[PDB]
């Protein structure tokens, strides 16, 4: 299953044996509420409590449309994330979101769900969403509720009111804290059982309906909810779900950590780090890489990412993890003077980088050290290890079930004169480090 | 209304049209809730349930009091944001909520709102704050909670005093998992009904009440809630809100993306990037840059940002769009040899930034694909367009109406001896590059 | 007290005389939830709202059944915050979850808490957990609703249900959309007084007991609640606190900003900025150093901060402030020629970077501007000023206690011939940039 390599020579590993589940597109749908346009002289406590909780419902519907009174939107943005692009989430969202706006366009929807509440409507510019109405606030009011207008009323009233009621005021209370744009989608926008009816009826793969049913925890995180439009007694509200167009590709994360020379005088000492880690996974004849391996979620050995934060690499940059001067490729680095210590938490180990005077080891519960590290990068596997210390930074190691592979090999930063080593290079590679230092070669 | 105009001769786009919302200042308010300081041997299920509500009473207000030993502070920081300066967000409020714990303070707040909810108190400080009773939680239980301390009690009584408790638990909530500093104000802290009569009742221009009466989900969003003191029966939290001291000034978000050479060799190309990205709006004689773009908040054409997050540049840093050798100002650049596609999708269209044996290409919903950039830097507008992809990227495009124009021009890159060209340059300009290149030709 | 020291050299302050609470370990608690596994004709409108809250709960444990479907795991990471290592929170508490889905080791939990709510339970690896019953619906439900399966019932016992119910609803809420890891942990995962016992009853000193219960707030900001095992009758979720091994050192906080000349002709000016600012922690002999003290969460003079995000430094590390140039340790710094005017807001004043034409000011509440700051880096203590103002950002200063030392000082700026200054260098120090002047002037 899942399986790692450390590489002595360029201080990094790499952890297969995943599974892809990359986001590729957007499936919008409208999610709608019935409500109810409601225009005595009792003081009876039973329909006190039932004009409070009715003026909390006019209150919520005041408060979201006048959080329409303009487009919504997101703040958009327009190691080596910084070279990702720039995107727009909601786009996909928003423009069915401005359809609605089109006149008739929401009549449209009310009348597909007047003898369902489920149903897939064709917009005018061709589009065709999925609509759900959730909530029949106008059936309740109008059939109970407007019978007692008095104090005909009863305690098993009030507390069915305030019940169905309570699902309007916390989506008005979700849209009011964030500009009416939400995510991860909460089971108020969306319950649970919604969510999976919505995902059976959805027009895709049988792989992707079971895959996005047993991981509805990530479908939430990687959707958006978009408050839309309250028009002719209906309140509807885009909710924006992930495309899983590459499924069961392979990924892999490759980890890295500073290499460094351990020469006794501090300061003459330099150092080299891969910069390429993040997570890879095959796709489409390339690589789609993920420089900021904190923005995919891994369930067991399925990992999930959205390709809006991937660069399209080819294949051939896998050739930096065997073979780190390949011709095939320029592998990217950075150089540095700064030799200090750390530890990376794999998948099924760690590396280690002790440098200086720091005291670096790997204990287990019971006994307590069994490894000291020296100076250098080197790697342990989690097989009988269960913390690492790096200084005074204690890290816990995963305690996966996994075999790791420790490959040797002659650290590269040895085959580097320091004399005319280009240090503090950010943004380098192999050969642009090799192209700088032929020219303080040749001016000497 | 809103236009955009990409510039090919350095890969970037500007975005014109917006207006200006920039938070200045802030201005701190009070609000309080009057407590009960409330000191039988019946098992009445009715008035079991009314003595567990009474102690989630309790607790809460033991909770606050044991959230409030030591003094309120938030989590402080001491493409250009590397740039920005470091303030103390919530400085301003927690010198008002010091001011509070001077003996007598709070003794004036009590009496000011002892005739009415909503009061103008100037401290001892000489600050002018406005004050407001949101709950009065000791006139409910001395009056109806009380006179049961018994069994006299009904199924009414407990219904209303969960609604009445209900939010002073919830306040209480939101302090105990934020370290009692909040943001956004949710409608816990502040109802949308408590927050439009605040607005209105604040000493402002009618300019400023509109706007902010407008856009009460950006207030939120910019504004903190402060926990403060609980002494005498009175529980006081700090709300502070934005002041928007410049208003409808021009906003336009220049977008830039990397600008490479194209040759067929692989590694032998230079790249160079505009770092000036992000929204740029004229501010009393200077121009206030943000350099992180998804800091500002954008509704339809009013651009919400604190200036905090923002630098003051010269209003010739405008000619680095139209001329970015112009004499006046040093424009900034980074330089690289990573030559990685990527798109930056903007407000009305879509750069891209295509290398390499990439596919890039511009879609439409029903008839696919319209345009397949070439290698190079390319802009595309959003009429006609739907998606944009790159590599295995799939972006959707911005579909809000507007004018674009293309502005045809050489390729700056295009300018440079890549023999001499300095790459890795993070934080350069044109005249740095310049003084560089010089260097390496006279050591030639 | 709290005292600070301005160093005119290199434009740098220091604020002492904190205290320290470093998080250096995890202890793993397990709290359960027993449950009931209950499988009319009657239309009751009391037992229909019984019907409505049973059917809640069932969704629950279901949504939670179909939540831990895959072992639980949060996004993973593998101004010198880059420098870090790379850490897995919850990889204690998710390897003591791993241990609850062995056979027969939930039995070992249900029969512990049989007799009592609190226990302590040593699992079969060896590790000795805390464990808490915090809910018995399995005896609410077989005790009270069982004997209504009907219309034998009453409101009372509705309004009781929902509000034992509901705390089990809001827990799956928060699991839902979280992917089953929360953090900060909820008072509905775990209440104050809940919190605070299961602190008192820690195997830890009576310092480290004090000290969480006065401050447990910021306890729930750094623990983990981990979503575990739904089991034979049991709800299980790991809570994951945060151990305090070192106390009451000796903390300061160094703020840093650009030091650039102040010559006339645009372009020609240098900067250096020290790159070391953060935290800094006597620990151990080291010092624990903070790269991004925006990680770190101060209570008055209590500092709290974890380790993973910290460097272990030598304690000479403390020399740069006084003798930047001294030959035990190489400070870093960072070089440009970006002299853009800024300010930073320290503990107990303001550093301002005034460059080129801007406007910088300090004022106070009542007399306005008191000080004009003239090119170049310079500071103000917060004793009669309260606000500074950069540009169009007006800076709040903090106005805590304390007093400021003005250690005067020539800028070591001037120190520099701009012709061979090794201008963009990020990751440089003070012996780099002499070595990489050396060779310019030996080139020429
Ligand atoms: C200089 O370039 C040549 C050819 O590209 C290469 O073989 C040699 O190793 C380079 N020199 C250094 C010091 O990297
Ligand atoms: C060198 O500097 C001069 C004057 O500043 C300028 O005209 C010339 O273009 C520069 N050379 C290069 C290669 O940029
Ligand atoms: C060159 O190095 C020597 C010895 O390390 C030092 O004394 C001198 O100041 C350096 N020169 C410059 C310009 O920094």
């Amino acid at each position: 299953n899942i399986t790692e390599e450390f590489y002595q020579s360029t201080c990094s590993a790499v952890s297969k044996g995943y599974l892809s589940a990359l986001r590729t597109g957007w499936y919008t749908s409208v999610i709608t509420i019935e409500l109810s346009n409601i225009k005595c002289n009792g003081t009876d406590a039973k329909v006190k409590l039932i004009k409070q909780e009715l003026d909390k419902y006019k209150n919520a519907v005041t408060e979201l449309q006048l959080l329409m009174q303009s487009t919504p939107a997101t703040n958009n943005r327009a190691f080596l994330g910084f070279l990702l692009g720039v995107g727009s989430a909601i786009a996909s969202g928003v423009a069915v979101c401005k359809v609605l706006h089109l006149e008739g366009e929401v009549n449209k929807i009310k009348s597909a769900l007047l003898s369902t509440n489920k149903a897939v409507v064709s917009l005018s510019n061709g589009v065709s969403v999925l609509t759900f109405k959730v909530l029949d606030l106008k059936n309740y009011i109008d059939k109970q509720l407007l019978p007692i207008l008095c104090s005909i009323s009863n305690i098993e009233t009030v507390i069915e009111f305030q019940q169905k009621n309570n699902r309007l005021l916390e989506i008005t209370r979700e849209f009011s804290v964030n500009a009416g744009v939400t995510t991860p989608v909460s089971t108020y926008m969306l319950t649970n059982s919604e969510l999976l009816s919505l995902i059976n009826d959805m027009p895709i793969t049988n792989d992707q309906k079971k895959l996005m049913s047993n991981n509805v925890q990530i479908v939430r995180q990687q959707s958006y909810s978009i408050m839309c439009i309250i028009k002719e007694e209906v309140l509807a509200y885009v909710v924006q779900l992930p495309l899983y167009g590459v499924i069961d590709t392979p990924c892999w994360k490759l980890h890295t950590s500073p290499l460094c020379t351990t020469n006794t005088k501090e300061g003459s000492n330099i150092c080299l780090t891969r910069t390429d880690r993040g997570w890879y996974c095959d796709n489409a004849g390339s690589v789609s890489f993920f420089p900021q391996a904190e923005t995919c979620k891994v369930q067991s050995n399925r990992v999930f990412c959205d390709t809006m934060n991937s660069l399209t690499l080819p294949s051939e940059v896998n050739l930096c993890n065997v073979d780190i001067f390949n011709p095939k490729y320029d592998c990217k680095i950075m150089t540095s003077k700064t030799d200090v210590s750390s530890s990376v938490i794999t998948s099924l180990g760690a590396i280690v980088s002790c440098y200086g005077k720091t005291k670096c080891t790997a204990s287990n519960k019971n006994r307590g050290i069994i490894k000291t590290f020296s100076n250098g990068c080197d790697y342990v596997s989690n097989k009988g290890v269960d913390t690492v210390s790096v200084g005074n930074t204690l890290y816990y190691v995963n305690k996966q079930e996994g075999k790791s592979l420790y490959v040797k090999g002659e650290p590269i930063i040895n085959f580097y004169d320091p004399l005319v080593f280009p240090s503090d290079e950010i943004d380098a590679s192999i050969s642009q480090v090799n192209e700088k230092i032929n020219q303080s070669l040749a001016f000497i």
